[PDB]
């Protein structure tokens, strides 16, 4: 089962990044391989402020 074919330029549902909410690194091609919170294709939703923001 060979793999290794994930490349999204700017028109596909990119995979959320390992730390999209805090992705400290930033490259010109990394944004195409991983999506991030704040973009139209983000899709990670890993418990980011469930319901504790009432202050
Ligand atoms: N908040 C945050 N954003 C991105 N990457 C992050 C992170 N918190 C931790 N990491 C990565 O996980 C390990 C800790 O187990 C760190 O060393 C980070 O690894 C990064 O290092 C690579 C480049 O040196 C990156 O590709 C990423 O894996
Ligand atoms: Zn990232």
């Amino acid at each position: 089962g060979p793999l290794g074919s994930g490349s999204e330029g700017n028109k596909v549902k990119r995979t959320s990044c390992m730390y999209g909410a805090n992705c400290y690194r930033k490259n010109p091609v990394h944004f195409q391989h991983f999506s991030h919170p704040g973009d139209s294709d983000y899709g990670g939703v890993q418990i980011v402020g469930q319901d504790e923001t009432d202050d």
